[PDB]
């Protein structure tokens, strides 16, 4: 893709399901002034590590204290995202989210981030840390079966912010 | 570069400084049959998170229990690697190593792994997890100032091994 450490992170404009439960078209450039953790997950309604999304959401406060924004994304439609959020966790849904979920139905954001699994038209489990100036600082890509750690992501964000203070 | 999840990891043949302190030419394909953690660090004698190298070395036993091999690499010469190893830790050295350190002086391995900082001729802090069949499972790339966690790396290796055995 076009994701390079130390270069501007690839911009995107996309329909997201926002924390209030409404659709909104958002761009990554809207979040300039804040650290962004931008992560991909393969499919809505997946039985494979859906709880990572819930964990990022549940621990949003810890990212807020770091003046950082968390954004999830998959190739599913904004309507799929909404359905999943409107499904209670007791029934296997996400429930209400503290983070926006981006829809990448053209697969072009995944392609720009270099995380498209082309033979399936879904994203790998990519995660990217972008600084407050929009510069890409960290690339994480897991094969489909293994999820991400919120603790590791918080460590990375802190460490980048600490080293920025120098 | 050519590192793609679900595809054979780019092979390399390179001079390493081995744990016994001797040079040896090794290939990544030598390690088929084991999980490999292959990581890059920018420069020998760096003041920026050199301790991660020592941590991977000190905790080699935990990687052994996972039947996994850890290999470090930088663009510096094998001679530089050994000098750093032979520098006492209290003087800013690595001390004795339980892992091989690969030399990538042509910058071709860094380039193959997509972690060459072209404007500088050093590698970013890349880390790669390759399975026992040689297939790349995980890509990690940090900008220069931020190091890697051994605990996170162990989590990933074991998790990939567990999910290999059972969906
Ligand atoms: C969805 C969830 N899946 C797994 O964690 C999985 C298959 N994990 C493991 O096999 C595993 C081995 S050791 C380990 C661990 C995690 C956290 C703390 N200590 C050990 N997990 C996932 O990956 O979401 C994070």
């Amino acid at each position: 893709g076009n994701a390079k450490i130390g270069h501007p992170a690839p911009n995107f404009k996309a329909t997201a399901v926002m924390p209030d439960g409404q659709f909104k078209d958002i761009s990554l450039s809207d979040y300039k002034g804040k650290y962004v953790v931008f992560f991909f997950y393969p499919l809505d309604f997946t039985f494979v590590c859906p709880t990572e999304i819930i964990a990022f959401s549940d621990r949003a406060e810890e990212f807020k204290k770091l003046n950082s924004q968390v954004i999830g994304a998959s190739v599913d439609s904004h309507f799929s995202h909404l359905a999943w959020v409107n499904t209670p966790k007791k029934q296997g849904g996400l429930g209400p989210m503290n983070i926006p979920l981006v829809s990448d139905p053209k697969r072009t954001i995944a392609q720009d981030y270099g995380v498209l699994k082309a033979d399936e038209g879904i994203s790998f489990r990519g995660l990217f840390i972008i600084d407050d100036k929009g510069i890409l600082r960290q690339i994480t890509v897991n094969d489909l079966p293994v999820g991400r750690s919120v603790d590791e992501t918080l460590r990375l964000v802190q460490a980048f912010q600490f080293t920025d203070k120098h």
